[PDB]
């Protein structure tokens, strides 16, 4: 009902891990989700981060919504405002100017955190909408 | 319904080849993108260059919102990340470091592809906006 079949519900928005679309790039991933009205998963909250990574599997890289439009400068794909203070990095990143792509992706014995990685990469993503 | 009138639907994104002016600059192509809520084309797929150069005249230059922030340092209007690997230049272009700013053009017997030239020089354009 409130969410379309396959999506999840949390909160006020409906979630999908893509498969028909087994691997592709930061632009082709965010492309995907767009022509399901949706867009790659913008994280505000702790609540969010831990309900998107429940939905994953640990043995996998997931885009999300996050990039870096110039000099370490983070823009989420909505144009919701970076919050450095509400941010879930793993140690160490982000770690490289050349990778301008965000990825969530779990660290045994740590649990699931933010990487950044070149945007040509083909990595799983994860879509999220309104829900209806 | 998705589209405003005129626009042409595909994948995510209306577009929109532009007639109140016959040519123009590409700062002056941009701003009349901006006033319609729209941005130069960011073109980011095979089918992308495909499906807006399929909606132009083989006989006309267009601008595409694609410009270079240094040297060879190319950035799309709307910051999203460039991949070399999925780009659409004429054979032996970029040709300049002075070529700011880039046309998609049709070569006879080759096809359509991108271009490096003068930001300052007139030349049509098309723009592109999210759907609804
Ligand atoms: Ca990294
Ligand atoms: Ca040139």
């Amino acid at each position: 009902s409130m969410c379309p079949k396959d999506w999840k519900l949390f909160g006020s928005h409906c979630y999908l891990v893509p498969t028909v679309f087994s691997s592709a790039s930061w632009n082709k991933s965010e492309e995907n989700c767009s022509r399901m009205g949706a867009h790659l998963v913008v994280i505000h909250s702790q609540e969010e981060q831990d309900f998107i990574t429940g939905i994953l599997d640990i043995h996998a890289a997931y885009f999300i919504g996050l990039w870096d439009t110039g000099h370490r400068q983070w823009q989420w794909v909505d144009q919701t405002p970076y919050e450095e203070s509400v941010t879930f990095w793993h140690n160490g990143e982000p770690s490289s100017d050349n990778e301008k792509c965000v990825t969530v992706y779990y660290r045994r014995n740590i649990g699931w955190g933010w990487n950044d990685i070149s945007c040509n990469l083909k990595q799983k993503s994860v879509c999220q909408m309104k829900k209806i």
